[PDB]
């Protein structure tokens, strides 16, 4: 395990504390969102993350950040404004940004 990807495990690891009902945990089913497939090109969530971390598929921080702003700007096109899917994502893009420094 190099040290990307351990910075990368620390940074999710606090990243998730933030979604403590694992909204942002698994991909995002047509079901439980309806028409999200053909809404939102460029699906992203945690889970995947973590996926893509353990794969050694991240070669910079700035790769994993903008994964996780893709994953809050998607829920942010999605969801109205007034949501808890809305809410939850403009406040751990901006906690988890600040956090990442
Ligand atoms: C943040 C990602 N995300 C996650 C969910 C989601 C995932 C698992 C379980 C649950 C649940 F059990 F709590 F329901 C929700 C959902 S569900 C959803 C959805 N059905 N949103 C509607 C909210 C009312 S609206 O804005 O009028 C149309 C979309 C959007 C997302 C989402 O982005």
């Amino acid at each position: 395990s190099t040290p990307i990807q351990q910075l990368l495990e620390h940074f999710l690891r606090q990243l998730q504390r933030k979604d403590p009902h694992g909204f942002f945990a698994f991909p995002v089913t047509d079901a439980i969102a309806p028409g999200y497939s053909m809404i939102i090109k460029h699906p992203m969530d945690f889970g995947t993350m973590k996926d893509k971390i353990v794969a050694n598929e991240y070669k910079s921080v700035t790769e994993f950040k903008a994964d996780f702003k893709l994953m809050c700007d998607n829920a942010m096109t999605y969801n109205r404004p007034d949501t808890v899917y809305y809410k939850l994502a403009k406040k751990i893009l901006h906690a988890g940004f600040k956090m990442m420094s």
